[PDB]
């Protein structure tokens, strides 16, 4: 499919013009150029002057752009015609021996690259604020932003695989369309020529797949072949036109995601948008989409760094567990205590075969099922002590299906010639919709076929009842444990029989995970020096035995491994003395110099070498090597955790210092209760009582997210209604807001059910902001009318209905949209608004104000229970 | 006179001494007490005796092994027995030119460097747990730890000044001892010989200044002398014994503090201990103290870097003050719109003489004073541009004495021939004791001055007519502001008469603080390139003007100043659009390569430019060349600032959430106070109001520890003494304790000076514990005392004394230790008690309890003023 370079067809929505390098004269054109640019008068032929089509300012601007160095920073370029002054978006690019210009009519906002970039600022800010560490959420966010920006029928992210076949990862459509999620596609749908072109043309748009194209009447006298690959007006393949017609998608717009893997540009995938009717999008929007795709790529680059850091942390955890297991008594200690061999490698069962005695943990086959497989391993693979398989049926076990489907994956190791230790992994499930690549290896770029595909279905692919594979480090760890156990109890090869290879001959992987280790006695003399530590330092063990660890071996001068300075010496002494009284593996930064010159930086962990008698015998230290990024991440995480835990003291002090005076307040109120007064004073005391009750209940605190346990108590509306006005009217009194006693007297004549604090929580806060924009001499209007509905068996319906005034300038739109939860940076003053809204709506109520003429009215309605 | 110390042949009588030869290992020098101490209960222990003929076989072998070792400072102390009667001994060895010197010290009846370092673990972890930032707390903690570890009569930190004289910075003494804190001493008190010798032997102990010194004998056939400087038994020079007998401090132990200032090293000071009775301290304690001094020196050197970081942070704040408000309403825009010129430098007032009008701010003399100052500058300083005067009387302008103590320090800058700006600093109060240095240069003490100084209590000196000094960058900022105003209006030196006279015409302050700025218009073309940026990047203004900022100037390839990679290109284009969209300055990390090819790392602050009509006209930004460590600190700080503010806003929401019903309760109380009530009800309501005010007073928001100040006002003690004690009697409702009136009637009857909002916070929360543990039937007694003494000049001391009985089980030892701030785990009640003790300890108030027979007794003392 190479004729893309040699094709004289363009889409019929813009004109294409070609100019030489120096004379700036027309050498090629399109059939619609004369109908569009000129009409709406010399005939547009070869060599016609550019100034005869556009006005003087437009021609001058185009000339200045043509003389510029990097033309990609200037387009789009607004121009006008001669007579009608019809505007156009000139898009200029340069090819070997020519300059090609595209013209598209305007108005079917930007004039450069930066102005065009400005249209994606909201989406970029949305992308930057995302919490880091999850690729799926990032893909969903980006696809949603693209859908909102472009206004297409559907948009989807389409990721490529190693096989070169692809799968959609996210999707956002309009209601009434068939979901495309989770469907794989053959690798031959997108030929390698297309995805090779997409490294340089990162945005492609097709307006109509059923339109009538226009040919490029190139001049015959020119000796140059005008390729059209870099232009925005290319007409696609007939094969692709039929492909798009089959899917019932007419117009399309697609963007590439090129990720710099180390550089190494790799096409991660595509962001493809479809619409069922012809659609045209102006050039600045396409440029903004391209910039957004660049930002998305530089974020998916960070996601893989996070993944690598997580894997490296897992390796470090395995090393720490191995160092733990080194000390305990072998071999039963690996299984009796915790953490045991199950935590060594991610598995589902484990078994030990020591001295014809079987120790089992987790989901393991029946004890009668272990000796025969052990004997089969012994007699079939005598030339190895380790084996791995993701399916026991493939490896040749005759009785694989007789043990059930609970366990299918094996990892076995021979510590001795008779005894064994092996892990079990449960068989996994899961199938893929559509064939991945439909299993057609080797390319088929023949450019002879017309379209060997049509329609679409589910096309499920079956599985082989397999388990997850065993990684490299998950076998290094098992080899390390084998070495430890073999040494403590008193070349070879490890099989790797995976599916579709049926056999492999990997060596034992003599790269054990055992870290550098040393250790001293209680006086300070060296006692241990590992082979790994000897490799790291270049110092033989015999050089550093019966030598003082502090000063002689590690020191600032005359020492074998010279330390940085005296602060390092002091810190090493402090750590070695602190570790005597603590067993926690205190990870401390440790940096030294090798025998030659190499600044080695690691983390050091020190523990006591306790003996059987219970008396310290020395220190056991091991040294784990981590890269700069993980060390910085650990430092930042430690600081963040300390800062987070610091505020707890302040919070507790605040709560106690608010609790004590309120307790004194109930003290003085209950003690003044003895001096009784008239009935009006009794109701005033009741109002103060539930006011302080609400105070304490606010200090008595998932309720931040709106979830409520719905605590229920029996109370009647009089005190709640009085306290709602009492808690707010001091604020309005400064603003000269009067009270009208408009509430009816029939609301209070009926008994009510519901708590006092819960009911009053979602009432008073509404009008608190009212004084903010209310001028002097305002008015307050409150009307209530309880609705008695006899719905239910034991609980009636006291449907609330309250109309509250809304005077002054009131809450503006950018403060009203905060109520519905449509904003991120919600002001702290407004939090109680949506808090009360969520509290009301948890009981299927409503609290809402609508803009009216003169003054608005807040409507409050709740399905509050009735105590009738 | 270091020569006298070198050849001293006298040692203290608490240990023996033996000097042997390098090769043969025979005694060549020995002390008189050695013969009767090492061989009690008798051969010739003269020259040539072998070392092995005095100790048992294991001890002899250990000594012989220790002699043949390169770095032997890691081995001492060495245990040694005697073959005569098995007498324990510490042997401490060192090597000098041609000899090996070993000194022996007897061991009390109750093994290396690392074991000696163990006796300081608690002190080291206490020093490490402190939060950084301040020095006084560090010095106090170090002195307290040394006092607890060594058990001496008094210890004190003694810091050296640049003059080589010193001053006492902290102190801790047993009760009954006169403090020395804050004093000063002449530089001739410590001869430079000892000061130089302290960089080798970092601990010096003297047991008895009155004992009879012993003498060592050395064979006179030697060709070289014997040096005893490094030995830990050397006898001090006689005039120092007289000096020590003057203060009646018989014994002493001093520890040098050597700070390796950036590997140059400097003696920061000493930690001097004193005792009135002869004292002896074993050798491992001296090693532990030496190690703790090393750790303290490291931490001291770590807290002088935060000072430099604060200096740099303050410098990167005067470049971000009035960068654009100057362009509108110049020069009147610097006084009217805040921040004003009073924020440029740390001053007390300002004045702006322009167009014959004064726009004074803060504290400033009358207009006639300013006119007289201006006329004096115009007359007597005709060829001056700006000056800073520490005290206006030293410069001697005629009318200095009229304003007096109101204004002393001045800083004047001259805008033009008539206008100018004044900054004013008031009189500061500062006094020293014992005199600053008692100057007597040229080493007046040499081979003389047996003891021409005797006991003296104090020596008060007063320096008059001085203000705080004007720094260098504080005048660079004024110079740069003068340059800004001179440029916007369209090489001269500045006086620095600061200390005593001899005006120093510094060269135009050769450091104008002005950051490198640039800017673009709306399309993107560069318009501004100031000389600072042109100097930083080595690029002329012409080569950049009329180009494009993105792509042509800052671009990945073929650009004037190439960027690092492509991720640094899409991050500069993002900020140039957010700056316009949001208009608020944004600070980001920047990095690039100059024309010469040097990597530059900066911070970029970018903000939007508007015209008079509020229309955005472009963008202007400037570079803040932060230092490496400052950049990393700000990076890590801003990494978690988002989470910090996210928690802060959530915490602050509850403030309003609880203030609203607090407003309701105040409303109800205020309208219930409007009814007819008896005296008892009135007193109840007054107590309720007093106990309620503390909620709002606490909710004003540091709040945990530090930055705490107590308000002061005139009040009667009856109200608080009743409200605080009444509000707790019913807290233990389930125990029914008995409370009866016990306070003295002479403490209620008087009014005084002091806030009642924190008196409840102090003496009402203390009695919460008394009901938590005491069972039913507990009796509580409160004793009050108001000592009215006139121990002052303008304030009458109405000192408050509180006594509380402690029934029940009482506070255990671990809970008690929390009150003193010496524990990591502090309970909420313990945290509140510690906070209250700190809150009362600023004005010399002691809160404690002592356990007696039956019930313990509390003592609370607070120095309080009287408003009589
Ligand atoms: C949902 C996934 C999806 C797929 C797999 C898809 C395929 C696709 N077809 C693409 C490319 C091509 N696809 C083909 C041809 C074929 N596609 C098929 O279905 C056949 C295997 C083959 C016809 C022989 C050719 C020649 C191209 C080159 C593009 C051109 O010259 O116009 C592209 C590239 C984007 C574009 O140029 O518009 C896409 C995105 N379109 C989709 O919507
Ligand atoms: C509280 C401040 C304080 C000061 C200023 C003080 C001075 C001092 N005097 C000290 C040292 C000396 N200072 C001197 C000399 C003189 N001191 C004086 O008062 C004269 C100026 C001079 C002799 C008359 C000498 C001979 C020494 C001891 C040197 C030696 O014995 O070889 C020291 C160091 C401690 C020691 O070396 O044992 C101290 C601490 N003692 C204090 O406690």
């Amino acid at each position: 499919l190479h004729h893309i370079q040699k094709g004289k067809l363009i889409q019929p929505f813009g004109c294409l013009l070609a100019l030489d390098e120096k004379t700036f004269k027309v050498i090629a054109y399109s059939e619609n150029a004369s109908e569009l640019l000129t009409m709406a008068h010399p005939v547009l032929g070869i060599g016609t002057d550019i100034r005869s089509l556009f006005t003087a300012p437009s021609a001058s601007a185009l000339q200045k752009a043509l003389g510029f160095g990097d033309v990609s920073l200037l387009n789009p370029i607004l121009v006008h015609c001669r007579t009608s002054a019809k505007p156009f978006y000139a898009i200029i690019h340069r090819v070997t021996g020519s300059i090609i210009i595209d013209f598209e009519p305007v108005k079917p906002t930007a004039a450069g690259a930066l102005q065009s970039y400005k249209l994606a600022a909201k989406a970029i800010t949305r992308l930057q604020s995302l919490p880091s560490g999850s690729m799926e959420r990032l893909c969903d966010t980006m696809v949603q932003e693209v859908f909102e920006l472009t206004g297409y029928d559907r948009v989807m992210a389409y990721k490529f695989h190693e096989d070169d076949h692809g799968e959609v990862v996210s999707e956002v459509t309009k209601p009434g369309l068939e979901p495309y999620l989770g469907l794989h596609y053959p690798a031959t749908d997108i030929p390698q020529a297309a995805r090779f072109l997409f490294m340089k043309n990162k945005v492609r748009m097709i307006v109509d797949c059923n339109a009538k194209h226009a040919r490029v009447l190139q001049d015959e006298k020119l000796s140059f072949d005008l390729t059209l690959c870099g232009s925005t007006l290319r007409a696609p393949h007939s094969c692709h036109l039929q492909y798009m017609a089959n899917m019932d998608s007419i117009a399309s717009l697609v963007m590439a995601v090129v990720v710099n893997e180390e550089k190494r540009k790799r096409l991660w995938g595509l962001v493809v948008c479809h619409n069922t009717t012809p659609r045209f999008v102006p050039f600045p929007l396409r440029y903004a989409c391209e910039f957004l795709a660049q930002v998305f790529a530089i974020h998916v680059n960070k996601e893989v760094e996070l993944d690598n850091q997580m894997v490296e942390k897992n390796i470090l955890r395995t090393q720490t567990l191995l160092c733990d297991m080194l000390m305990r008594d072998a071999p039963l200690g690996i299984v009796s205590q915790s953490p045991n061999i199950m935590d060594l490698v991610k598995c589902d069962g484990a078994a030990l075969l020591y001295k014809d005695k079987i120790w089992k943990l987790g989901t393991t086959p029946s004890e009668f099922h272990l000796q025969e497989i052990a004997s089969w391993l012994c007699e079939y693979h005598m030339d190895s002590t380790g084996l791995s398989t993701d399916s026991l049926h493939d490896a040749g076990f005759p009785r694989a299906l007789s043990l059930g489907d609970s366990v299918c994956g094996m990892a076995a190791v021979r510590i001795s010639s008779k005894d064994m230790i092996f892990w079990f992994r449960s068989h996994t499930a899961g199938e893929v919709r559509w064939g991945g690549a439909k299993h057609d290896p080797d390319d088929r770029d023949d450019a002879r076929r017309m379209h060997p595909r049509s329609s679409f279905k589910a096309f499920l692919e079956v599985v082989k009842t397999r388990s997850l594979p065993w990684k490299d480090y998950e076998m290094d760890a098992i080899h390390s444990l084998q070495l430890i156990l073999r040494n403590a109890f008193k070349t070879v090869m490890d099989k790797f029989t995976r599916i579709e290879g049926d056999y492999k001959a990997i060596i034992q992987n003599p790269n054990p995970l055992i870290p550098p280790i040393f250790g001293t006695d209680e006086f300070g003399w060296c006692t241990e020096w590992n082979p790994a530590m000897s490799k790291l330092t270049g110092l033989k063990r015999e050089e550093v035995i019966d030598k003082m660890l502090l000063g002689e071996v590690f020191g600032t001068q005359k020492s074998c491994c010279r330390l940085k300075n005296q602060e390092a010496f002091v810190n090493l002494g402090i750590v070695l003395n602190n570790a005597v009284t603590s067993q926690d593996p205190e990870k401390v930064s440790f940096a030294f110099f090798t025998r030659g010159g190499k600044y080695v930086e690691c983390l050091l962990c020190v523990s006591k070498k306790l003996d059987r008698e219970g008396v310290v015998t020395g220190v056991f230290c091991f040294l784990q090597l981590a890269s700069h990024e993980l060390q910085q991440a650990l430092h930042v995480q430690r600081l963040a955790e300390r800062t987070a835990v610091k505020r707890l003291k302040a919070l507790a002090y605040i709560k106690r210092q608010i609790r004590n005076p309120l307790s004194g307040i109930m003290f003085t109120r209950k003690m003044i209760e003895g001096t009784e007064l008239g009935p009006e004073q009794r109701r005033i005391l009741q109002t103060s009582a539930l006011c302080q009750k609400q105070l304490s209940k606010i200090l008595d605190d998932s309720i931040i997210e709106g979830c409520l346990d719905l605590e229920m108590k029996e109370f009647t509306l009089n005190e709640v209604l009085t306290a709602s006005t009492s808690q707010v009217m001091m604020k309005s009194n400064g603003k000269s807001v009067r009270i009208t006693n408009e509430t009816g007297e029939e609301v209070m004549s009926d008994t009510l059910y519901g708590d006092s604090i819960r009911l009053q929580q979602v009432l008073a806060d509404f009008m608190l902001m009212a004084v903010n924009f209310t001028p002097s001499g305002g008015q307050l209007t409150v009307s209530a009318s309880l609705r008695k509905d006899q719905l239910g068996r034991s609980v009636h319906l006291a449907n609330l209905e309250i109309r509250l005034t809304h005077t002054g300038a009131g809450i503006p739109e950018f403060l009203l949209n905060q109520m519905f939860g449509t904003e991120e940076d919600v002001s702290e003053e407004g939090l109680s608004l949506m808090v009360s809204r969520k509290l009301v709506k948890l009981m299927n109520g409503d609290v809402q104000y609508l803009r009216q003429a003169g003054k608005s009215s807040f409507i409050i309605t709740a399905e509050l229970a009735a105590a009738n």
